[PDB]
């Protein structure tokens, strides 16, 4: 019936509905460190978050998105293997029912308890919608989350759960600062691939940084807490909602660093 995560119409059926599943630029994929290869004309990534607007945060029945105003140049990403600028519009994670799972990229086989994603569209597109239909549509940033100490700066979202509690429901979020969720190391990994959900578009670059934020397990414990099912229906709590590792087939993942 409709995509989600679940036995019936989890990851494994998606290729049913969107055929494109089985494309040859498919996301996520396991990292391997010792083939990425050292690319020394990459450049340095440029973050500029400090003019971020965020507006609301929204339980769309597969994760929570935090979205920003995307009218301007307010929050936005270039430099690194980017031409262009790309504008931030989301950011949202994936996550398990365990702390030893729920990442989509993986390290040397290593699953993180969480991954963070913030989602750009190359404005030269005009807007999202568009961007989507493009090779060079979208910029990813993926962050890995371990479980250790808490994240000061993850906070003020972790409070707003119990208010988006399942599906369609939407709070306003605003003066949240993205900056807070950076590790110190800004070196990546970097290699072009798709949307991890429905439609799977093929049209992102992705940039995962290799340094993971460190979360509380209490912290991570409320997210575990939301719903697939919308208000009244029969609880399915949102848990592993994160796609497996897909073939590399005929990429190259570029390191930033040595
Ligand atoms: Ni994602």
């Amino acid at each position: 019936h409709h995509w989600g995560y679940g036995k019936h119409n989890g990851p494994e059926h998606w290729h049913k509905d969107f055929p494109i599943a089985k494309g040859e630029r498919q996301s996520p994929v396991d990292i391997d460190t010792h083939t990425a290869k050292y690319d020394p004309s990459l450049k340095p990534l440029s973050v500029s978050y400090d003019q971020a607007t965020s507006l609301r945060i929204l339980n769309n029945g597969h994760a929570f998105n935090v979205e920003f105003d995307d009218s301007q140049d307010k929050a936005v990403l270039k430099g690194g293997p980017l031409d262009g600028t790309y504008r931030l519009i989301q950011f949202h994670f994936h996550w398990g029912s365990l702390d030893g799972q729920g990442s989509e990229h993986t390290v040397d086989k290593k699953k993180y308890a969480a991954e963070l994603h913030l989602v750009h569209w190359n404005t030269k597109y005009g807007d999202f919608g568009k961007a989507v239909q493009q090779p060079d549509g979208l910029a990813v940033l993926g962050i890995f989350l371990k479980v250790g100490s808490a994240k000061p700066g993850l906070q003020k979202v972790v409070d707003v759960l119990d208010s988006i509690k399942t599906k369609g429901k939407s709070a306003d979020f605003t003066n949240f600062d993205p900056r807070g969720l950076l590790p110190e190391s800004l070196d990546y990994w970097t290699y072009p691939g798709s949307l991890t959900t429905p439609p799977l578009l093929e049209c992102v670059t992705w940039i995962v940084l290799k340094e993971p934020i460190s979360v509380s397990s209490e912290q991570v414990l409320k997210f575990r807490k939301l719903n697939f099912n919308g208000e009244g229906e029969p609880e399915e709590l949102m848990v592993d909602n994160w796609r497996p590792a897909q073939p590399l087939k005929n990429r190259q993942i570029k390191a930033s660093f040595k």
